[PDB]
């Protein structure tokens, strides 16, 4: 499969729905590899948990933990990791205000080379329990013999790339990581890599990251009323209408390629209510209503989430994506997977200059580097598994999005229960 694009396993639906899905511990086994070292690069994470996704034969080996958390949250992180003296951490910078180290990245280095594995998913149980996420599976790259001279890049730059995304973080436990990927021959990669990093960044540097990255690839290796679709779960305070980012910045660096529908897909009450967690699934889709008031006006690009194609309508999501499907959906210009929700925060906010608060990462299929000009869309999940269904489904008149902190008491949900924050 040139895609090597995952779901991870739904516990309470049919085993087909996990026949081609992977959980955390199957990504770690054995059969993948002799593991040596790991780096785990997220936001949140139960390391007692963790620990017990390795196999017992990899458990003591050395784990680097990549995280942003501050203060008391970084001594609460570094209890949890006491225990374990084969863990170090590695706290990301975060100088500008109110950003996330948010991307979730696994870097594997085996006996038998090295893998990178970049998804959507915490650390923690409840995100690989119901949830649909996503995990793209690099191939495992052999270490470049000695005696040869080789770059190891591939078409795609994405060993150059991963690097200067490392080195963004000016870390000294990333250098480690940086030297090994330059031992390695990632040459056979065939995805783009789309990070973002905190920064304000000027003339060039602003095609690096965010969503003039993205501008910059689409331009460069990509009857145009073909829609973009965006779909997150997560919104952050976008401005008082469409013009101030969201049409103007984010969607014009997304329709670029070489009147445009936007479609934007995020749970409804509804959606959230009757799926498989339940209301408690809202914990992990948290739109605010100080934001949401705000900004009434978006709620008119909202689809709700249907997933028939992957049985997982009722797994809420927590995979982002975003892509160009045609017209009649029947086929995509391009798709990218990533932990970017759709915020300034994430993708980037003019200032002329470019200002992102967080780390985000994901990487984007192109047809070009597989020589093609589209993807036909996989109808059941060179054909692409889009894992919601399409086209679209408008919110009803009736629908709200789901907002994490007002309580819902007038209808009970799949387990019989009301949701009451505070």
């Amino acid at each position: 499969n040139p895609f090597q694009f995952y779901l991870t396993r739904v516990s309470g639906v049919k085993p087909k729905y996990n026949s081609g899905a992977l959980h955390i511990k199957d990504i770690l086994s054995p059969l993948f590899g002799t593991l040596v070292s790991s780096a785990q690069f997220n936001y949140c994470f139960d390391v007692d948990w963790l620990v017990k996704q390795y196999p017992p034969e990899f458990r003591k080996k050395p784990i680097l933990l990549v995280h942003g958390d501050k203060r008391e949250a970084k001594a609460h992180l570094h209890a949890q990791a006491k225990p374990y003296e084969n863990i170090s951490l590695c706290q990301a910078k975060l100088d500008i205000a109110f950003g996330t180290h948010h991307t979730k990245m696994m870097l594997l280095l085996y006996e038998e080379g090295l893998r990178v594995v970049i998804h959507t998913s915490n650390l923690i149980h409840a995100d690989w329990h119901q949830k649909t996420q996503g995990i793209w599976l690099s191939p495992l790259y052999p270490r470049i013999a000695d005696g040869t001279h080789k770059s190891g890049e591939s078409p795609t730059h994405f060993k150059a790339n991963l690097i200067s995304y490392l080195t963004a973080y000016n870390a000294p436990s990333l250098k480690e990581w940086i030297d090994v990927i330059h031992k390695h021959d990632l040459s056979e990669t065939n995805v783009y890599l789309i990070g973002s990093t905190p920064g304000r960044f000027q003339g060039s540097q602003k095609d690096n990251w965010g969503h003039f990255r993205l501008k910059k690839l689409l331009k460069d290796h990509a009857a145009e009323s073909w829609p973009v679709v965006g779909q997150f779960s997560s919104v952050g305070s976008l401005g008082a209408d469409e013009s101030k980012w969201l049409c103007s910045e984010f969607k014009e660096s997304m329709l670029t390629l070489g009147s445009v529908p936007l479609y934007l897909i995020y749970p409804s009450v509804e959606n959230v209510r009757t799926s498989l967690e339940g209301y408690p699934a809202g914990g992990s889709l948290p739109y605010s209503i100080q934001t949401a008031e705000k900004q009434n006006w978006l709620h008119s690009y909202f689809h709700k989430w249907s997933a028939e194609t992957s049985g997982r309508s009722n797994a809420m999501p927590h995979i982002k994506t975003y892509m160009r499907p045609s017209p009649d959906f029947s086929k995509i210009a391009w798709f990218l997977v990533t932990s970017a929700n759709l915020s300034k925060a994430a993708w980037g906010a003019l200032e002329t200059q470019l200002m992102i608060r967080s780390y985000e990462l994901g990487v984007l299929f192109l047809p070009s580097a597989l020589g093609l000009d589209s993807f036909k869309v996989k109808q059941k999940f060179a054909t692409f598994p889009v894992p919601y269904d399409l086209p679209p489904e408008l919110y009803g008149s009736k629908d709200r999005p789901w907002i994490w902190n007002i309580p819902y008491v007038k209808a009970p949900d799949t387990h019989g229960n009301m949701w009451v924050p505070s």
